[PDB]
């Protein structure tokens, strides 16, 4: 994503696609009944995490998370899910650029990290600013209550990042942003 010519030998992501959003992913009240359960296990003090069958909502989010990769076995085949996150940010957090997975070369972890699916569960208020940016494509995401970010962490051949997909959210300006992370790692 340069202006500017720049040769391109790189391997290809699977349908040209590095991220793909969802509007209405979970419904509105979904979002706040999780926000609420991950406030009941300690989210404000930010992070907790669900088991598998705890709640379900997060049983939702693995479901349709799995429903979506069914139309992607040209991609990807075989596939584990992580425990589901929730996280809270806040204004005057620290943030980075970073990468979900493990950025290596010759030795890369079996079990990397393939790709996430996001879910927003609260937006910042108007003006509140807390995008989701990814920098090396030039674009950021808005957050928006019950929508779904879904995007590639690694090849699963090489099982080497794209670094395509830095990211970072960045400084919330106004209210709080919540989300839910579904993070999908190789067998
Ligand atoms: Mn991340």
């Amino acid at each position: 994503h340069m202006e500017g010519f720049e040769t391109s030998d790189r391997p290809g992501v699977c349908d040209g696609k590095y991220y793909e959003k969802i509007d209405g992913f979970l419904s509105d009240i979904e979002c706040d009944v999780l926000i609420n359960a991950a406030i009941k296990k300690g989210l404000i003090k930010e992070q907790t995490w669900f088991m598998p069958g705890e709640h379900e909502v997060i049983d939702k989010i693995q479901k349709k998370t799995r429903e979506f990769l069914n139309s992607k076995k040209h991609c990807i085949d075989k596939y584990n899910f992580e425990d589901v996150q929730v996280a809270r940010y806040k204004p005057g957090q620290y943030y980075y650029h970073h990468y979900d997975g493990d950025d290596c070369d010759d030795a890369c972890p079996k079990d990397q990290r393939l790709a996430t699916l996001m879910v927003y569960l609260k937006a910042p208020e108007e003006g509140g600013g807390g995008e989701t940016d990814f920098p090396t494509l030039k674009t950021k995401i808005k957050p928006k209550k019950g929508t779904s970010i879904f995007f590639w962490v690694a090849d699963p051949v090489t099982r080497k990042l794209y670094k395509e997909t830095l990211h970072a959210g960045l400084p919330v300006k106004s209210g709080e942003k919540i989300i839910a992370n579904q993070w999908i790692r190789a067998v």
